[PDB]
């Protein structure tokens, strides 16, 4: 009943014990993170005289092979990141223990996701949201550098995490299943609520595909509740669908998975699969996010930067991260030049 000379486990994973030494350098403390990739722990650097955070990845090889990528991408946009500005977060090295491969991450704070449930998904302001907004946008904007053409591949609130608690400042994490811009090897990519329609079609996919998820994730921001929330892609494309309408005809004609949400009719057209979902485009986010009706819930009644103009900017922007054609889908950089922003 042992496994690597008892320091793994079934799961091969390591055992995390508290105040254990590691390599007469780290002090572990306690375990944060937990994922398929491993384990996450919090520890304390002698060297560099800070806390950090060490990503544990399991003893095998389909994980360790898959970290490998992670720390290549990692290594490579540190190379171009240099003045640690544009919100990735900052692999500071990486090593071997007890055949593990240890990635040491700076310590960030609470995730996004963190947030929504602290304020029991209510949502945070639109002044906020802004920050993260633009934020993310030149996060966005730098992994669209032609040298790196990073594609995150899993954007969500809780790959999304405050540098300072007090601070608004944010930065990505996980890149485990980064997408370098390439043919398209895989199919079922990114979370699910999170999930593009190019993706859900089964169509090719590029960096655009994380703007659409942070359109979701910015109207989760200030709403508090996931703007797609489909227990499965049909229901996640119904969702979709009623709020945005039908998707234009030729992304249809070249979608290999259009029939397993759509029907094409002898008429050429396109219209939904039987199935509980409002007519297309009918719940529109207009009225989701509360323009005239004074925010999420009637909540921002009253607020500063919460005026109908505020949210009318807001809005037009996320509808463009949310365009159907991954084409005419807004980039990173014409999303920075939005009024919204200014
Ligand atoms: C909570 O502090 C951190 C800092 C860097 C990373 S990287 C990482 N990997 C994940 C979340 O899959 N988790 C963290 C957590």
């Amino acid at each position: 009943k042992v496994y690597n000379d008892g320091y793994d486990d079934d799961n091969y994973d390591y055992i995390v014990k508290n105040g254990e030494k590691w390599m007469d350098r780290y002090e572990i403390d306690s375990l944060i993170g937990k994922g398929s990739f491993g384990q996450v722990v919090k520890a304390y650097d002698r060297v560099e005289q800070e806390w950090v955070a060490i990503k544990i990845i399991k003893n095998k090889k389909a994980f360790l092979n898959q970290a490998q990528i992670e720390v290549r991408l990692l290594e490579l946009m540190n190379k171009h990141d240099t003045e640690m500005k544009y919100y990735i977060v900052h692999l500071k090295r990486h090593f071997m223990f007890r055949n593990h491969l240890c990635l040491v991450f700076e310590m960030l704070s609470y995730n996004l996701y963190d947030l929504l449930r602290n304020t029991n998904f209510r949502g945070v302001s639109l002044n906020l949201t802004r920050k993260f907004a633009q934020q993310m946008c030149t996060a966005l904007l730098f992994l669209a550098t032609p040298e790196l053409s990073i594609i995150h591949c899993d954007l969500k609130p809780e790959n999304i995490l405050l540098c300072n608690p007090k601070r608004s400042a944010i930065k990505i994490v996980d890149f485990g299943s980064s997408c370098q811009l390439g043919q398209r090897i895989y199919q079922y990519i990114q979370s699910r609520f999170y999930r593009s329609p190019e993706v859900l079609l089964g169509m090719p996919y590029d960096l655009a595909i994380d703007m659409w998820s942070l359109g979701c994730i910015l109207v989760e921001m200030h709403t508090g509740e996931p703007l797609f929330s489909g227990a499965n892609e049909v229901d996640q494309m119904n969702k979709i669908v009623e709020v945005l309408g039908i998707p234009p005809a030729h992304i249809l004609d070249q979608a290999p998975k259009a029939r397993k949400f759509f029907e094409k009719l002898p008429d050429g057209t396109w219209n939904l699969k039987k199935t509980e979902y409002k007519p297309p485009g009918t719940r529109k986010l207009h009225n989701i996010l509360g323009v005239e009706t004074g925010g999420p819930g009637g909540r921002r009644a009253g607020e500063s930067g919460h005026t109908v103009a505020d949210y009318l900017k807001f809005k037009d922007l996320i509808l463009r991260m949310l365009d159907y054609d991954p084409k005419t889908r807004i980039q990173p950089y014409y999303a920075l030049q939005h009024s919204f922003f200014k």
